């Protein structure tokens, strides 16, 4: 009797690969309407679930949505048949269930800003303004002997990845002791102090956690560079084309050279100055407001505003990534990219 | 012309206005669809999942609850929680209503209602809410017409509204009297069997002697010293707790907590005021109080 | 006898009032020295390095602009950024005056004059302020007038001064229509035309037709659920943002963003009303409307 | 000559077993009203220090009270013969000391819920919900021969504990050195660093603190155990017997099987969904209120109010701990829970 | 029938009224009982330790202080710091009653204190509060009066209530002037002599010449630009810091620093206004003002 | 061809000895007005740069003003002719440059309360309310033989100081290591991830920053002490004539005997508590005010009012300092000291 992957699976799959805890703490990501318990029929990515969408994934038989930005934001003070409301209640009337994987895609090393900077052409291609994970560095003080192992078998038995470290050293130079240590996620912290008083042995256990924090793989935008350096005006040209995009607009000198890019697709004005800091010849955004690029240009900070709107090549971008999650885990359900353009804006 | 949610909305507000709620509460249509027609109307303290499923059983379409269901913004909508009441409405096509703070300040809402249920004489509002009204140079106007008598007032003339406030006819509580002088033991003991409670406690000595009482249901504390100052010797309210009950002691102002669960006589005092708008307006619609004791607390 | 800064102010005071410009707003004379006689007036959006280029240039020694150069205060004067330009004013002896809101909200102001340049018709302000009058007790008073009133009507007297609400002349936006109905994208391409403008965006069908139309020039997002309220087919403005905008076509709210930078009309609409307010009191100075395009965008 | 106890001395031994330090910050704790050169005549405990509570003291000799809930909370802004007033007038006009074990009590090993867990007969009792205090582990490099034994016993003699931990390694591998280390309290750091400057060496004396967490002994709450696996009916009958409560109310299915149970006594919501997660088939507490009551229920999280009041075991308690305490340190002072039933609240 | 703590307590709010006081401020009866019979009464700016020693040596069960020895909420009542003053007033039933911002912006209190300490002239009030009174149609009524006159006036009747803004009496600071034009510097000697000030120090040229002046006894800057907009030539007040007094230099505006301390002057000015209030009603109890010199500062 | 100081060459300086990092962050220190490209024709010292002091400068052909006082505190909303408008616009008119040095040299070692405590002829004087400044504990570990000096070279060679530390262990006993230990500061971590990827080897690079709080030699205030112990109206009557001060005021009985003493120059009101805590006789500072006094007093808090206008010493004690600093660097620029008394209050 089969395991059909039901949306739990589903959820387990995606946040394995694009972890939810990366996502901002004011921002609203995983299922968002549905039940966890239902059977996955098949996968529509969209960049914001409008009613089309939703129209779209019934005309389909699809029954799982992933959208980049949430439907849902701020809580909903009401589910009328209208506005906003109206696309939640179809939703929720045709059993569909809509997840967003929103700012842990933005800060994903596969996610929109990778996808942007690969859609533009560019290589060299790094995440920055990367997060800080906190881990402990547990250090016990345990006698020689035959005790030294007593503690490694048993503590990597009960999980605690079987790397360790050891030293020589003496107690009081009264008793020698051999001081162990070895790396713990912040979340394990507790099971470490269970584990190590359950097989340690004194009076007094002499154990200790030490705060380590590492620059993480997840962040904010990427760096990366054009095969050739090139004009200020004619990069923007270049990924106006590649983007597919009606109008762009710069600031900055149209003749400037440009080689090393700052990309944080959506709405990233805030992060141009540190983008220079680090390097960028231009910074790479959405939804850029007058007073905004005139700080930028009187202070020689390079622009492009491609549109927030240009965070639909996650679509196509999230549907090739989980046609390969499934293919690893031998899963056979369709996952499409949803072909409806929903740009509020026309351009004229 | 069979009456839609739009239309009972209208009603309602007309009897109850919604614009009497308080700012942060969350009142109104909250789940549903303005166009449908109303088969039935199910009254509510609290719409759990078991009252959906009776709102389903009786065929009725509508559901007025006091409490709102989405009072915060629901952040999702899953097959969990509150999710599984929400979620239930829409795939069964219910409608939702929330008649919260409007009722509880209506001249005809909760505390009227909790007042008429202990049997009490000479009910009135009190905390009376303000009513802008401008005089204009003479004659009235309301809050919304000092747009449109500029607008047709200007067709050079010299003109001036002048705002007057007035007491509101809305108001957070009631004060009522007893017949007879009681004791304080004995209105406790009394308005626990009226209500049907399962138990009652009280503040003071318990031969106080009672004769002016002031209501509020639900959570009315932060109100009991202002009562005390209206003339009451009672103050009753739900959800008292013990540093506030302490104070109160102390001070000499009496309370009695009958549980904010108490409101639930909301469900049969609505069905009774909306079979008789009904009534004046002609509209043939069944009207039922929910019969399920949505207590979550079990008493022992 | 020569026209001085403190001249100028008074006469800009008196045609757009500096008190109805906002309360976190930076209006009125920046930079400069009040006693000095003014040379001549550059009209200005932005004071860019250029425009101050532009008014020595010139032989002007007064730039009237729309935005504040500074608006938050400024934290150091050093020869870089802003500082540069701010710099060069003070060694220019270049006197700087910003009529930002209440230009923004004037009769005569940036909306007035953004409906102009698009050739719309019956124009009226919108969004309008309230003026404090006091009816003494019977005659009329302003805001000021009611401390000198009682300093001059107690020379024992019984008096009272009642409070009136008068809907203002002054508000930020304007309503105002086509002559005849014209779809959403016709008008939009319209105003791109008649503003000379690289790009406009729209939200709505392109078929909507448009008759009655509001516009906050700047970054009025914010005002476009009301202005639909007021009767606009389309709220026109600029800075419009992905999120804003899918509200906007969620709810049927049509929009047009014609860019921020459009508000550059008040140079030659400044130009106009500052001559004739000159020529009105026999003033004899030159004013231009700054020629430089001084938008930081430049669209491909 | 005597050394009576004064109200000093026994802050000093209070401070000892149930430190003020363990507090809440927003917490009003210590002696509120009072003299701490008076002489100790005797010692009444209570939950509140109500009038009648004051009258209790004065008639039977004692001139220290010991409450739970302190009198003072937020500070008075005067003090009339009336409400508050009148107690606090009262207890200065007698000379009575008050002295406020509030939230310390509350998290305490030997506190409210240990207190009230004992009450129920439950076993197994732990504390929950633990602070964690800041500790430092002191390193310092020294040469070896002499100077070891130099540093160890001149850091010892100036306090710090004689528990020390050496290694051998090379700095720069030019010289050969001993690094050592210990433990010190937060509040040590300031003579840690004198003391390693006076009795080291060089131009460059090197000494690192490393910020080490532990998880404290005193934490909100406890969890416990039934001895016999209980329906939810059943446990609150019993625990309404045992505290001997008026009127008990619970939240839950009445045949929900409970054998873990989590107690915050006094007003612990807030902490219910937590208790759940540390494996709690029930959260015991008081002042419970319809909406949380309602959303409990809905999330299948099981409740029982036994009322804010219930927090009265503490008399007795404190008494016998106070009694205790005295003993060890051989003092003959009289202790006595107030027998005054101080709830504001009657039940019918 | 003699006179209670109860007595005293409404003949200073007569006077004095209490509401008059900022919403901050703690004032009225701070420690003591209602009900007690005032044997004495002893004025004082601060209510220190040696203070309460001199009530008690006089045998006078009342002090009323301008300064409020509760301000905050006290936190614990300890034998040490201001518990060891708290503890000694309750010890000894001596009842501390603060007259504090009432007393500052009365029109007889401080500030006209201070200003006939200096032998000043054409002494007025400034920075006056605002009274609310309804204009009823018609008749006037007081802020209190607005409910019982609905419940006087509801016994079908049509009628309004207009709310009414007047200058009030009191307010924070007076102006008043010299006989003759003096010198800044010789002004600030005089009142140093006249309040016997060990150290005064101003700000602004010795020679400039004064004729109004503006009085805040205690710390009153943030005032002085008001003042000068309100015709002084000087503003005068305690407590006055570098940078403040440097702003001030700056931009022409001329202080006095006669130090907070100076509000002393109110025990005199408070014992005669209590005597004659005492003589009015026919009450025979003594009144004496402090003559401890309570400064916390000596200088040198 | 010459290399004349510009305004960035005596930034630089300033910023060595009295780094502007150390100020407070709310404050506004640096280059407040001019432009760093300008060649610097002389130095005048001020407290508040007053138009008289602008004056001053213009007088005596100096284009550079260092004040303590930020003539620029708050952001300016206009520069009219008019009260601060008239003294900025007279500095920029002028092509005068003005630097604040506040709240730095506040808490310099050789700043405003060394200064002070100077001029009062203290001894033992000490910064009080020391800065924590944060440096990591870097740990790699590396294998023995020739990869450690590779390690040591190479990053010594790339700059992070070449004080190491080196102790044997085993990882896994399979893989004998040794783990390497050096210092950075706060900034360095980035560059440490860096040079540690680059000149290590494995898959997985074992390296570990731990946060090492250290006590700085920049605090708010000193304590020192009178050569011989003094009544404090006797030590108030002194400093008032060494300070050359027209009138100065106590807070204590005149006859309490002084030794430890110490001062915050300004308004330094909020740390007198926390000064007897350290041990001082007496808090020494300005602008004190009548309930705080008061406060003081009732606490036997002793307190010396100097007037906040005594930091006037800084403007001799800076043009010493910096014409110090000049011989070192071998500069030959003229430094005075204003002689403006810009004492607001003058003293009757
Ligand atoms: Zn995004
Ligand atoms: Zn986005
Ligand atoms: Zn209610
Ligand atoms: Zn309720
Ligand atoms: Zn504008
Ligand atoms: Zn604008
Ligand atoms: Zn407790
Ligand atoms: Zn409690
Ligand atoms: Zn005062
Ligand atoms: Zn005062
Ligand atoms: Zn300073
Ligand atoms: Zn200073």
């Amino acid at each position: 009797a089969m395991d059909p992957m039901k949306i739990a699976d589903l959820m387990t799959l995606l946040d394995h690969h694009v972890p939810f805890s990366t996502a901002e703490s004011w921002d609203n990501v995983g299922l968002l309407i549905g039940d966890e318990d239902v059977e996955v029929t098949g996968v529509l990515t969209a960049l914001d679930c409008t009613l089309e969408v939703v129209n779209e994934a019934i005309e389909k038989g699809y029954n799982t949505i992933i959208s980049h930005h949430p439907l849902i934001f701020k809580g909903v003070t009401s589910l009328k048949a209208n506005g906003y409301g109206l696309i939640i209640r179809k939703l929720i009337q045709h059993d569909i269930n809509l997840i967003a994987m929103h700012t842990n895609l933005d800060v994903n090393p596969y996610g929109v800003n990778m996808m942007l900077a690969k859609v533009m052409g560019l290589k060299n291609i790094s995440i920055i303004n990367n997060q800080q994970d906190v881990y402990y560095k547990v250090q016990t003080y345990i006698p020689k002997d035959n005790v030294g192992p007593f503690k490694d078998k048993l503590s990597e038995n009960g999980l605690a990845q079987e790397g360790n470290y050891e030293y020589c050293f003496f107690e009081s130079e009264d008793v020698d002791e051999v001081k162990i240590e070895f790396m713990i996620d912040a979340y394990q912290k507790s099971r470490a102090e269970q584990l190590i008083k359950q097989y340690h042995p004194y009076e007094t256990p002499v154990f200790d956690f030490i705060e380590i924090k590492q620059t993480s793989l997840y962040g904010l935008g990427v760096m990366a560079e054009v095969d050739n350096q090139m004009t200020l005006e004619d990069f923007a040209a270049d990924i106006k084309s590649k983007l597919n995009i009606p109008s762009v607009r710069f600031v900055g000198e149209s003749n400037q050279k440009i080689k090393r890019i700052a990309i944080i697709g959506g709405s990233g004005i805030g992060y141009e100055y540190q983008a220079v800091q680090q390097g960028a010849d231009v910074f790479v955004t959405g939804d850029i407001k007058h007073h905004d690029a005139l700080d930028a240009k009187i202070h020689g900070v390079n622009l492009i505003d491609i549109n927030h709107y240009s965070e639909y090549v996650m679509k196509e971008g999230l549907k090739t990534l989980l046609m390969n999650w499934f293919n690893i885990e031998k899963i056979n359900i369709d996952v499409e990219a949803s072909t409806i353009n929903t740009d509020p804006f026309q351009y004229i």
